[PDB]
């Protein structure tokens, strides 16, 4: 009876409880979705994480860089959700750069190799994991990824931004192909949402500059906002992730959804 | 127990079955809305229009050129939905443009006095109805406008263009307003819909030349959407109307949310 | 020898000193330009403010409110630069908006008769100037106007800004009319110069909040842009307007070129 | 006496007299510039081609995927230009993607090696040529990229659409770090333009589909456009390269000029 009732989603990129994904998958659970998760290389952890969400779901191991992982992965995911049955939704909460590429590191000091990584796993997996998962979605289905607006330049994401502008590049082709599936690709751009990480670099672990740029930028968020922003409530977030999973934006694929308080929209 | 169980909103633009604001009224009350109803000049048969409806909904007159309706709006309202209650969400589904800012008339003979009705009605207005309605809305409340992608140029839209790029620019000032009163503002930036007026002007109403290249346009969309596009049908576009009436977008204010089946998104 | 050695340029918008078509005019002068100056209201003013420039231009009368001037306009501009000669180059640097519609006037309070006349003059006039001077403008030339990035909302500037997005709207519709006679049309953003009139903003002409809000604008603005802003200098916009009167953009039109440091481009 | 009097600018990208970058290095030269060229691999084929332009220019080897090339280039420059000058322009008309990664082949199916083959080539050396030679620009410089607008998705350009969105994203960090040398950064989105692989491609070198569909893109390019297209004629797009080059465009950065004749100003 749930916005989400009697769908079935997968889930990715839960690795702490503060993860957006986590929150993603407790309000999916919340509005009645049957949830498989998914998984990168500490699986006994996010297991004992995600016993905490309010239902039982099947962790499935998927390193996005791993091809023997995403080859077998429709078949794992059929194996868990029962032969006859297809997703209804996928959640792509994937998001990785190596420190010389984000930070104080200076933007012209990333060595190709760590930035071709960090957009490895932060685009091009969104079209690697659509790839996978077309072939077991059923027509009006939905995939969503995350995205942090990379239309301007800021200080310190650097390399991190350029991911996201090809991110949003990659999301307007997988819409060409889900199509043919009758089903929607779109990203969430989400304001700034204070996970473990985040918290670990307004501290300092990619530099002083860096976290005192970020602190910078949430508050400014927040002030832009015109309905304001709490970085530390991903609820909002993960509402909005369940409205594109939901069948009430039937019409809107390829497409970027604002989940970050209005701020884009204003200057000042 | 729908999207918008125990909501109260007012829907305008109702002015026959095949106006987007029907379509939106149908499913918002589908969803479990109370509605009040505004219309323009015919109220006669707007209110026989409107009786088609699932439900009852109080029909009120609001042109909004007209200051003394505008002023007496919120009184009536609360007239129609009784003393201490408030609107959870506001429908703006009002648009208007003299023939000489429209169609195969030239663009540079159009008239100011023409362009500024047009822009009054289309575009000032949305900043009329939410100045004199956020007074009775609730927090976490919705403000809902109609929107046609005004950021490139079209044959024939003409002036129409033009007010809906000054719609745009209303819209993030309203967000502005509306934030201090918990209340969102948007835009649903919908693909072209075969309204009665739009098969008029595909017949030749405003010129042959002008009814061709809607034609053209209607076609062009299908072929770029991913997920194709469906003139006869206002139904995806009522729902994503809905959706951002719902709570399910609470982040998401002073933007645009295109229902268009991901054309805009693609170039060819 | 200049940039615009042999071209004939109409230059609209002076009015004192610091008016950026004032600054415009000289650079033009100086690249070689003969010019024909446009002015409203206070020709006294302008034939004296416009003796210093570098060399003589005829001043013409042009309210652009006036269907007269407009409808007279060609004739008296060939008048000015000789039979049988035409137009390379046309300048609208032409804004306007009543106190009640910009400052710390509530956003809902400016009546639709001030915004009218705000957009009348700023945003018509873009069209009303095209269509009067297309029919005496040479194949390869060049229509310029003035615009402030309206594509966010900010504080104060409030209609005004609804204003530039309406006249980047009809910049689109003046580049299909213009390319009929080889023309190009395009607007120039610019970051903010100190006017006079913005200095008496600063000053609180507008209200305390509004010249408070105005400082933070422009320190903000040089702090993102990459190579700085410097308000109190309207070369640098200058320059960027006798680029597109130039041959060296010839491809370029119904489009926006951004003078302001790169700001724009940078969210802090 | 030209534009470009007294500068001095390296060129990167000509392959053959069809590169839009000989068009870039020809114009120019013919403009005053003294020019310092890049090549790679084909050298004598390089210089073979380069000899028909209107002056002599040195020839340096650089393969932007090659660090010791990299390393290297700033000095083997100032020994080309001699000691004591610097730089005033860099030009980076460098581009290429795997087939894998564009035509007919599907999206889905370009490996991750040949994607980041392409986006490092095409975006990441962006950054690779202004770390190099930022160190010998004079302030008031000017780096140039070439582009092609990426905001949409369309057929078959696929991956490099992609590394085109990354590209852009490059761009406005680099302007960060230019703008401590005085230095801008811009790219130029041009229209399609027919050079010896664009032919190739059209005659079918990519699968039949993909020729079909750069055709369909090229006509509709000119129809859209207000001022036309002319695939044939780099010209438009050289000038606009070297509006940038000059000091004519001096608070412009970070950002996008459009070469395409208004082409993405148009819906149709
Ligand atoms: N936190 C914010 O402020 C913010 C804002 C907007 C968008 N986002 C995006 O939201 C998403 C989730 O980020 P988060 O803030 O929740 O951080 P997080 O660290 O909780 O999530 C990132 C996830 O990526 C996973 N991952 C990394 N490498 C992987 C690989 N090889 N294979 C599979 N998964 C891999 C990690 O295991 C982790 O689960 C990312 O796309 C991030 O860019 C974050
Ligand atoms: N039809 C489409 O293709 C399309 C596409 C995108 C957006 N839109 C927009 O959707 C909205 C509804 O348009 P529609 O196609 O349903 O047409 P419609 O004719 O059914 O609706 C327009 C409404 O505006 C009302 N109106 C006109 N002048 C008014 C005034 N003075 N006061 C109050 N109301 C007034 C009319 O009475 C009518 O109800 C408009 O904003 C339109 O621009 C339409
Ligand atoms: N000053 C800035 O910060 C800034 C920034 C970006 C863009 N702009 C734009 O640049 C242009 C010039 O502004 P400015 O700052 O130089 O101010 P200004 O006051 O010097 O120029 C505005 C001009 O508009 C003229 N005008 C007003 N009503 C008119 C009418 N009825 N007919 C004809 N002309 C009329 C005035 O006489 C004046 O010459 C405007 O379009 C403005 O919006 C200004
Ligand atoms: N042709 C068009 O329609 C078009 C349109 C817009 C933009 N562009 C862009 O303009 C630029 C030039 O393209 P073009 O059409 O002139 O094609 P081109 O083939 O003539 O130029 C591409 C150049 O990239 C060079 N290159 C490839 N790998 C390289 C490497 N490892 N190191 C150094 N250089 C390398 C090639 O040698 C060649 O000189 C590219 O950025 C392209 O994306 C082209
Ligand atoms: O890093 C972030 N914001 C952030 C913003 C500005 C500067 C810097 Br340094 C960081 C957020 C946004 C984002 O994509 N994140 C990712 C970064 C890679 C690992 C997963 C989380 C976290
Ligand atoms: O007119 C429309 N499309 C349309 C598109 C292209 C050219 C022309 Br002429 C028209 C649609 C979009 C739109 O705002 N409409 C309005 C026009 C004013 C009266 C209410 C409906 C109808
Ligand atoms: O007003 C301006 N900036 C401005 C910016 C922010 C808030 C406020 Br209040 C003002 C600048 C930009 C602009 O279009 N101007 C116009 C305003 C109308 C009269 C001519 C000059 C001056
Ligand atoms: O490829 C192009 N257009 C193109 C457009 C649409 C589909 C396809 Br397939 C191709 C043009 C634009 C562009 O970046 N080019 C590059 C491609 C890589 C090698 C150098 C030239 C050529």
């Amino acid at each position: 009876t749930g916005l989400l009732d009697g769908k079935r989603i997968l889930v990715s990129g839960i690795i702490t409880d503060s993860s957006i994904a986590f929150h993603i998958a407790r309000v999916a659970q919340e509005q009645g979705a049957q949830l498989v998760l998914t998984g990168f290389d500490r699986l006994r952890l996010i297991q004992r994480i995600t016993d905490r969400l309010p239902a039982k779901a099947p962790l499935l191991e998927l390193d996005v860089q791993n091809e023997e992982h995403l080859a077998s992965l429709a078949g794992r995911v059929t194996e868990a959700i029962g032969a006859g049955n297809k997703l209804d939704g996928v959640v792509h909460s994937i998001g990785f750069m190596p420190q010389t590429g984000m930070g104080i590191n200076p933007f012209f000091d990333a060595p190709y190799a760590d930035v071709s990584k960090g957009i490895h796993i932060s685009a091009y997996s969104y079209a690697s994991m659509a790839k996978a998962l077309l072939p077991i979605m059923n027509p009006g289905g939905s995939i969503v990824g995350m995205d942090f607006d990379p239309s301007r330049a800021m200080p310190a994401y650097n390399w991190m931004t350029v991911a996201k502008s090809a991110l949003e590049s990659v999301n307007r082709f997988v819409a060409r192909e889900a199509g043919k599936y009758g089903v929607r690709s779109n990203l969430v751009a989400a304001g700034p949402i204070r996970t473990l990480a985040m918290s670990a670099i307004v501290g300092g672990a990619l530099g002083e500059e860096a976290g005192a740029q970020i602190q910078l930028l949430e508050e400014g968020w927040d002030q832009r906002a015109p309905i304001g922003w709490n970085m530390k409530d991903a609820t909002p977030v993960a509402k909005t992730v369940c409205a594109l999973l939901s069948d009430w934006l039937p019409a809107t694929t390829g497409d970027i959804i604002y989940a970050d308080g209005g701020a884009h929209t204003q200057l000042l």
